[PDB]
């Protein structure tokens, strides 16, 4: 039982040869792009578990003090996210009482403006007018006392530009049971005293230069430093099994995350606040408040692999004969109204 | 060569009707889902890269003290996963050195019940009972004395339910060059002293307060507040790139995360342990031991986004063309064997 | 206005066995790979919402001290990531001023040889050298005086093999609307009260022994609290909605992270420094340094589940049908080859 559709030939006289030339057209396609470029013979894997451990080095001069790492890095658990502060202002010895507001968004004259109004924002008001200077008068508030004054202007720590960033990065990918890190075997413990990375002329050291990650990513320090930011540092492990062992290794990419704050003129950097708390020999409890800018910094892992499969072959395979059959089939029944034309 | 198979035409209309009606039908599901609905002429696009920047602001009295943002938030980084702390149960002093349990489940009548035997709790035991009160008998350890007394009932802050959370987020879709953040052009400083969010009259302003986001989860604040839970805020950006550029809109939605501790009966809540550390004048060193409750926020933004495109066009037109004629085929077999 | 095309029937032997086994084969594999192991007649979805709580409990000796969750947990907060500290290192008493280095990359003979053009990361070099003992010279720095010495031996805790790990987890399958955690309903308070996960004894009992980790990940404690590392907990949700509410359950799996540091020579595990700060009656200051090396623990949570739909079925039958009319139309060519050959 065949059951074969009946078949007529025809001669060329320039038709036949439109019967080759397409027939041999999609059979390019295939080997062409379906199989030689996009690798459609081997199964891929794109969930990969990672690991980053980090540690920074360098020591600045700020206000005449001297800060090492355990100053301007937190939080220090060396995870893959972290700040590096460049800029303070500071309050010292904080108490709490009564004290009269500095900012001049609290002014007043009397006392009927500020009560159980302007509730957004401000400790508890008491509900009084005082003397803030000779020349301003605010409402007195109840809290830490005195208040900051955020409007002076400070210096910024110039030295930042030279600390190093150290990264420990280990994938696997667990389809294929294949591990690997970006630390090579070929790095020795002579070489971390005094690598760099550069992109071209030593792509593989671990130890990468403060200045140089802003400079990659198209910034400038002395106006990043003032007003902070967030850049990203990106891993990627696109490796082909098949080929060996060694020619999997990592590419390293940076850019700027916070790319709003460039043109906006209502939030343009990034800051917080935090403190120090003491006791003195009595009960009594002060602190100490700082207001923070600085860089952060985060590492971003992506990747995938293949590898040669039977499976998928076949499957694909199967497609291309059998879209050269059907595809002619139906290029002939077309051409039969071109050729009846 | 064409080589095209021999053809037999029905002449009944009563058949013809029905090889119509299903050639229509065929391409009317193409022309209609998959294009215009599916939107399969266009490129796909899934990773996208994000940044979140918060900050909280609010004052409040909690035990004859004034509390702001250095003390009711941690960790203090803006990050994109933040605690506010709404009660607490306050040990003063402790000191190293020896003391008796408080809890009931340590009980004792003589030195024999509890050697070696109870390992965790507190510190290390000595082998000595020891009178707690007048009326108890606990056994000693060795560690941070006095221990804590964790049964009482406390207040909670009630003025947290008014306090504000601002929210800053910037995307980029790496495939298109497209970036794109949540402060609009149009707002200014005027906006942002007074706008408070709001889904329908003013879907935009990002400053939210928190009474509002545990109303939208869904929740009452006076049990939220007293157990402590975990509540979500999600960004999401789905837009169409071929539309003008000021169409592309975040949409905020809020959830509540652990749903397993309200139908829980053994562990209802959220809470965690944290001190602080002094030292005398002498060498002699001290702490004060907090236990917290409160609520845990995280922002979590997701989206895709697609642009026309010339190869996926072509491919999906072949595949009708082809599925028009194939199909043609098999129900000419069909209708065939049918009569 | 309908068409056919025209068939030819060859009663051969051979031939008619031949398709119709071919066709058989080609339902089978339908019926038996695609709608049977592959489930293609039910919606997946991968989208999964998570949330994870912990908690730690536990006190062991250390440096004559007793030490506890407050003291050994790093961060506080009870969130996925955190770590355990085995073993410190502690400077006492660190003021600002002037002392020499302690380091053997530090040795001196005379004045001009550590100048502004050896930059080793040190606060500032005043530019003298000084005695550090009576047999070594290094050179002067300015910072928090007295440096740490890095190279003496510690003992690790010991205790810490029998502390306990609690873990809260809750998900939800947005599509099904479906929500479930690993805190059975079955559990009570005397069973919390002394149960321990045991992978085939009691596989739902939320409370892990650390050694128990330890053992399950393949390594060593005795070394393992020495050098630092990385292990991860994996949680997995794979069910099937169609069966009973209570047939989905989650799996526990454990493995090592850091896998490139047990096999290199160059930097073997995992530590950090932080410090605790302090201040007189007077304005000065002074703290502690700590250097701690530590197991870091996180928790990973994955999962998919599928549900039982009509379009999906309509669409997989619909391409059977075709592929089952097209295979016979395309063979019989083949088989005419194979005919008439
Ligand atoms: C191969 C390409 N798309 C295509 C399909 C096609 N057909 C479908 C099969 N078929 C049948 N089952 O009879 C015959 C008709 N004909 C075609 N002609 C062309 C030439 C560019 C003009 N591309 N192309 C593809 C599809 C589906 C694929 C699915 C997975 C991975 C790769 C694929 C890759
Ligand atoms: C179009 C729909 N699935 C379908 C396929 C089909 N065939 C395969 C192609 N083909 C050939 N290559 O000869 C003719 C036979 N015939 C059909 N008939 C119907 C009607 C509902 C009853 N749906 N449908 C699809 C598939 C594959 C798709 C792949 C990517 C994106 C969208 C797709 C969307
Ligand atoms: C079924 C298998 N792949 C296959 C396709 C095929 N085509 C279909 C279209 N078609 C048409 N439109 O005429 C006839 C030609 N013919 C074949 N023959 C074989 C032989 C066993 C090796 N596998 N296989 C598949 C495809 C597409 C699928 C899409 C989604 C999920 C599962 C699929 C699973
Ligand atoms: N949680 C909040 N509630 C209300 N207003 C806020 C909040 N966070 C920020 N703002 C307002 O948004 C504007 C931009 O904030 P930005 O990050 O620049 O803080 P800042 O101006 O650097 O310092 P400050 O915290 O004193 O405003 C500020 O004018 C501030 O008043
Ligand atoms: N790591 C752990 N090891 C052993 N038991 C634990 C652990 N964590 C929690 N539990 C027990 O689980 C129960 C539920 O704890 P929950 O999260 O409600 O904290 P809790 O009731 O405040 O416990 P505690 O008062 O001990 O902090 C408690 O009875 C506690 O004893
Ligand atoms: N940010 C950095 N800049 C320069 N060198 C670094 C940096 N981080 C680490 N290293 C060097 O890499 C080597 C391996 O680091 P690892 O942290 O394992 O060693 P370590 O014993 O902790 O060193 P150290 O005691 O100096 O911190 C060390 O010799 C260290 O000097
Ligand atoms: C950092 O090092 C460079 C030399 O590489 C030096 O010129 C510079 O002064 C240092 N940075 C600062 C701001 O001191
Ligand atoms: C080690 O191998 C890498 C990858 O092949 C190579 O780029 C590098 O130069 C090698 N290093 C040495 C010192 O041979
Ligand atoms: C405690 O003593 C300090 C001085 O050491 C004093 O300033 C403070 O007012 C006293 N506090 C109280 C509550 O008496
Ligand atoms: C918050 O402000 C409202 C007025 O807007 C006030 O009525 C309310 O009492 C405040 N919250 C609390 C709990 O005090
Ligand atoms: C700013 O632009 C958005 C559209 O991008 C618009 O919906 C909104 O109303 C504008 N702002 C105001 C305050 O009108
Ligand atoms: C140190 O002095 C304090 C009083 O300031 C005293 O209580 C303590 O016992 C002394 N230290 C020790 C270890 O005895
Ligand atoms: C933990 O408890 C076991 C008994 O269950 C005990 O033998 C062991 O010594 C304890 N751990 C350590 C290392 O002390
Ligand atoms: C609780 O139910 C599970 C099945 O959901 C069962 O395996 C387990 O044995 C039950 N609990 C006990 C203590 O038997
Ligand atoms: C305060 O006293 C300490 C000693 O306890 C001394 O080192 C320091 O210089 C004094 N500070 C002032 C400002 O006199
Ligand atoms: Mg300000
Ligand atoms: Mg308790
Ligand atoms: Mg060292």
């Amino acid at each position: 039982t065949y059951e074969t559709p009946k078949v007529i030939v025809v001669k060329s006289w320039t038709i036949g040869i439109i019967n080759r030339v397409v027939q041999l057209l999609i059979i390019s396609y295939f080997v062409g792009w379906v199989f030689l470029h996009e690798k459609a013979y081997q199964v891929r894997d794109t969930a990969i578990e990672s690991s980053v451990v980090t540690k920074v080095k360098g020591s600045g001069l700020y206000a005449n003090r001297v800060m090492d790492v355990s100053d301007y890095v937190t939080p220090p658990q060396g995870t893959s996210v972290f700040v590096i502060i460049t800029k303070m202002i500071v309050t010292e010895n904080q108490m709490q009482g009564f004290c009269p507001e500095s900012e001049e968004k609290y002014r007043c004259v009397s006392d009927s403006q500020c009560g159980p109004e302007r509730l957004p924002g401000g400790g508890i008001l008491t509900g009084r007018c005082v003397n803030y200077s000779s020349v301003l008068r605010t409402c007195e508030i109840q809290g830490w006392c005195p208040t900051e004054v955020d409007t002076v202007e400070t210096p910024i720590m110039m030295e930042a530009e030279n600390f190093t960033i150290f990264i420990k990065n280990s994938i696997r990918f667990p389809l294929f049971n294949f591990e690997k890190g970006n630390l090579l075997p070929n790095l020795t413990a002579r070489d971390m005293k005094t690598c760099r990375f550069h992109p071209d002329k030593d792509p593989f050291c671990p130890i990468l230069r403060v200045g140089d990650v802003v400079k990659f990513a198209g910034q400038d320090f002395a106006k990043l430093a003032r007003t902070g930011g967030v850049l990203g540092i990106k891993i990627g492990w696109v490796c082909d099994l098949d080929k060996a062992w060694d020619q999997c290794i990592p590419k390293y990419s940076f850019t700027r995350l916070d790319s709003v704050s460039e043109k906006s003129s209502v939030s343009p950097g990034y800051n917080f606040r935090f403190a120090k708390y003491y006791k003195m020999e009595n009960g009594s409890e002060y602190r100490t408040l700082l207001k923070a800018f600085g860089i952060r910094f985060d590492v971003l892992v992506y990747g995938n692999a293949g590898k040669f499969n039977i499976i998928p072959t076949i499957i694909s395979s199967v497609a291309a004969f059998t879209s050269v059959g059907v595809g002619t089939v139906l290029c002939d029944i077309i051409l039969l109204n071109f050729l009846k034309g």
